[PDB]
């Protein structure tokens, strides 16, 4: 159980000892593997919290080469006393930054983790109101976008106290296109957002009912009813999607936004729960062109793209879906690159991830990785991660999923 | 204890009770998932329970559980084990066992076909020449002039592990690979090691790029012997492309019959170490893995040049674009020659239908997402959005070590 992982393309073998530090559970047993289940999964108690805090502080002070020091023992004492009195505790700024960077480092489903130590952490724990949240979020978006030279960032709102005072961003991402169901057939805009696009209207939004309407933010501070806010358009960088060879591609009227900013996850550090912690990076091209555009339960544009290419759509064995899919993803990359907005193709990002794995085995002893999520959704086996065995285990600090607010909120 | 899987494109949810019948182990624990690890001498002591559970299964499937035929067979196997240390399967039992080994093969996307397996009983075989003869008839029957038929040939079971039958080839038909002194490889790099063994055993190698390897056959634990499959029995398909006339000039071909010969068939505790089985190809097995893996024929670049793509930066997706064309050419060539083949769109759709049907009538269908999802265009196939439970059922096909690592040479 000092496990080894082999790359069957290069025969590189790595030995994983970091998994022995694993704490949480995977959902698998020796009788059944759940590696392909999307989600295999009230506040803590004075006795639940301190071991968690100690585990986190132990690794923090190790990482700064002060394990077993005065400063270490003092901080443990101090936190231990604050828990005993206040039934929670507060992270020093340095601990906050470390916890956030390591929650990314530990995200076994993220292919972009070679960047993990360059995260910009915005401490929003002094925030008290949704208007305040909105202000922090606009500043996030502007900093991260950086006129198309995107930078990684996280903004961290106050930690959970009793579950009645939760801070939540109700959007799944800070920037997403609206989705409206039609009186007649399918859906206009983005089908994944149809419910939220209705909870916005059903809460006051007036929708332009277009194909690419940026949704408003729905912000919840200290557990009150959430509030609608419109992100200033000049803060929302968008890329019109054209093809470098097909002039008709422009006529399809497609665009996407430059900033992927996930806002519905929960960040856990030393047992403390940050239920509102939007984080953002930059897109891998397939995220838009393969999933957002071509998933059948999304924009599902493969039909008409192939028609405009005049491919034989009669039999699946012409691979017309595959041919169109390539062209769409060529265009996405072409457009972002042409407008100088940061993006990475799936070849470069998976090659980066192999180098990152290599680094983590060398300087950390392992790297938890979820093959089902790391392998891109197109051209899987011509990327190097396909031939890479991976070990998946849960380390902390971590990002976790949490229920959608509207099913929980005492409205 | 019931378990649920969800299709995230259709919201179809299915309930698995079959995993409870699972006995073997996955390699996973609650604290580590080994879902992407490629690979994770038996006494009378443990054999009657294995026999009994298999016979219980068999007689349940024929609606005779607890019958006198069922009780008598159990008694007969029992006494045969204690007095002879092993036991022999009835013909009906072997046919059932082989079919259910295929049905249980969680990494196989082709299992909708599992009940139409032609079972050839070669348990009376005693010499390598007899093995060659049985394999020839398998190849002729399965190939059927291009109208392929699934088939398996079952050689005598292991006894003391010192008298094993083995097919030393990994597949019955496969191209040789030669390492040249300049470091380049002629032919199929996957088969360099086996090619060398054949040459050492006295095979006179043509030293071409598509030479069919000889059969290397081991009976009753004796040293293996070389045999040449009659070329009129080896159906091959020249690869051309429906629009690119230069594609034929790449000189590529492939054989029509995928027949895997290095696995071990386990039935009621009996181990069948030689059990070649065959079906027909999914297009991507040849077009994506065989031709385009960097450690295989690796033809992407030469196809990319002849297509005149931007090969300077990988964000042009020249690799993805060439990959689609190669796979179009594979499918076109096989259909043109009326050789059975299936594209990855048709095969994954069939699997989903199979899987749903198996949940209904069997209570489950063990499935290995990592292997089921095709190596190109993953998310535009329906299995990508399908949650899957992986567990181990018997009868089963298992990996076994390469015989040249374990064989005691007679000389
Ligand atoms: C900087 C460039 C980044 C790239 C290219 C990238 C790429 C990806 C991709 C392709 C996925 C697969 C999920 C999907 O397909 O929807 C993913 C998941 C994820 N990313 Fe990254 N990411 C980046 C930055 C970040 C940052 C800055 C964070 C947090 C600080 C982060 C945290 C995560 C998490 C937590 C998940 C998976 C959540 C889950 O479902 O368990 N990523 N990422
Ligand atoms: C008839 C059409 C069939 C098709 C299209 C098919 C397709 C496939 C594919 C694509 C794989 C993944 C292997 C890889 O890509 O490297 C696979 C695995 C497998 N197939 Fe099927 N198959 C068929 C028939 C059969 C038959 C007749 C058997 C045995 C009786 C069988 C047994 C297996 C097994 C045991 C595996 C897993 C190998 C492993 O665990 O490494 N298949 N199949
Ligand atoms: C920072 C960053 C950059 C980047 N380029 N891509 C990212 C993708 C994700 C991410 C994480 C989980 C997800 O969930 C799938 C799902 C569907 S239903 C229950 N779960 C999704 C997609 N909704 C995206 C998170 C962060 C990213
Ligand atoms: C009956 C049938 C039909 C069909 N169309 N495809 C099939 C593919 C496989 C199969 C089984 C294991 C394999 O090995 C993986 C590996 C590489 S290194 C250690 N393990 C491979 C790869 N060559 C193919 C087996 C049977 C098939
Ligand atoms: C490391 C990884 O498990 C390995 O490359 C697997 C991944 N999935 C696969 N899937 C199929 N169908 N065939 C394969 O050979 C593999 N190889
Ligand atoms: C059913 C399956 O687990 C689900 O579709 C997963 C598979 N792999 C994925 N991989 C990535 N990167 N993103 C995803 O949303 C998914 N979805
Ligand atoms: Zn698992």
């Amino acid at each position: 159980r000092f496990l080894k992982v082999k790359n069957w393309e290069t025969d590189v073998v790595l030995t994983d000892t970091l998994h022995l530090k694993s704490t949480l559970e995977t959902g698998c047993t020796e009788h059944i593997c759940m590696g392909s289940i999307m989600l295999p999964s009230d506040v803590r108690t004075k006795d639940q919290l301190f071991p968690l805090a100690k585990e986190f502080l132990d690794q923090y002070y190790s990482s700064i080469k002060r394990f077993g020091s005065k400063a270490h023992m003092d901080r443990l004492e101090e936190v231990n006393k604050e828990i005993e009195s206040t039934s929670t505790y507060q992270l020093k700024d340095t601990e906050l930054i470390y916890g956030a960077k390591h929650a990314w480092r530990n995200a076994s489903r993220c292919v972009g983790r070679i960047q993990w130590s360059k995260l910009q952490v915005f401490d929003a724990r002094d925030c008290t109101t949704a208007h305040g949240m909105f202000n922090y979020i606009c500043n996030h978006v502007k900093y991260a976008t950086n006129k198309g030279n995107l930078r990684s960032a996280i903004t961290i709102f106050p930690q959970r106290t009793d579950g009645k005072h939760d801070f939540r961003v109700w959007n799944s991402q800070l920037i997403r296109y609206a989705g409206y169901k039609q009186p007649d057939g399918s859906t206009l805009g983005d089908p994944a957002n149809v419910q939220f696009t209705e909870i916005c209207i059903q809460q006051g939004w007036k929708a332009p009912r277009g194909r690419f309407d940026v949704l408003p933010l729905l912000l919840q501070a200290n557990g009150n009813d959430p509030e609608l806010f419109q992100i200033p358009p000049e803060l929302v960088l968008e890329v019109p999607i054209r093809h470098p060879k097909f002039d008709w591609f422009k006529d399809l009227g497609l665009k996407w936004y430059g900033l992927p900013a996930v806002s519905n996850m929960l960040l856990e550090i030393g047992g403390l729960e940050f239920s509102a912690c939007p984080f953002s990076g930059w897109y891998m091209g397939t995220e838009i062109g393969v999933r957002d555009y071509c998933d059948n339960s999304r924009y599902n544009i493969l039909e008409e793209v192939a028609k405009k290419m005049d491919l034989d759509m009669r039999k699946t064995s012409s691979l017309w879906k595959d041919q169109a899919l390539v062209e769409i993803n060529i265009a996405v990359l072409y457009s972002f690159q042409s407008d100088k907005v940061t993006i990475v193709d799936h070849h470069s990002a998976t090659e980066s991830f192999i180098k990152h794995m290599e680094n983590e085995y060398r300087c950390r002893g392992g790297c938890p990785a979820d093959w089902v999520w790391i392998v891109p959704p197109m051209s899987g086996s011509i990327t190097p991660v396909f031939h890479q065995e991976m070990l998946n285990y849960r380390l902390t600090p971590s990002f976790e999923y949490q229920p959608d607010p509207w099913n929980t909120h005492v409205w």
